[PDB]
């Protein structure tokens, strides 16, 4: 599924992203915009062999297990397909378990080059 802007946005802040850890809602959907832009099918193999699978672009190095990662962790306990559904309930659960790391959002690559310092405010423009 590709997602609309505010269509995320509902869609993260009804799973409970907004302000989860002190990150505004924006940060989230400015974050799943540079990583998968918008689509939950997103797939990005990693120069180590690993795999970004989502709306966030979440590795299965550490967080989920798609068998072709050696070393894998699965941490959020799911398979890395289920990253990709329509419903991102198990990209954001497996999310706040990201962001709970301890390095906050810094995790996404995209989101500390892309989102960081920036008006993170105008993802949720127009969004009702």
């Amino acid at each position: 599924k590709v997602f609309g802007r505010c269509e995320l946005a509902a869609a993260m802040k009804r799973h409970g992203l907004d302000n989860y850890r002190g990150y505004s809602l924006g940060n989230w959907v400015c974050a799943a915009k540079f990583e998968s832009n918008f689509n939950t099918q997103a797939t990005n193999r990693n120069t180590d062999g690993s795999t970004d699978y989502g709306i966030l672009q979440i590795n299965s190095r550490w967080w989920c297990n798609d068998g072709r990662t050696p070393g894998s962790r699965n941490l959020c306990n799911i398979p890395c397909s289920a990253l990709l559904s329509s419903d991102i309930t198990a990209s954001v659960n497996c999310a706040k378990k990201i962001v709970s790391d301890g390095n906050g959002m810094n995790a996404w690559v995209a989101w500390r080059n892309r989102c960081k310092g920036t008006d993170v405010q105008a993802w949720i423009r127009g969004c009702r």
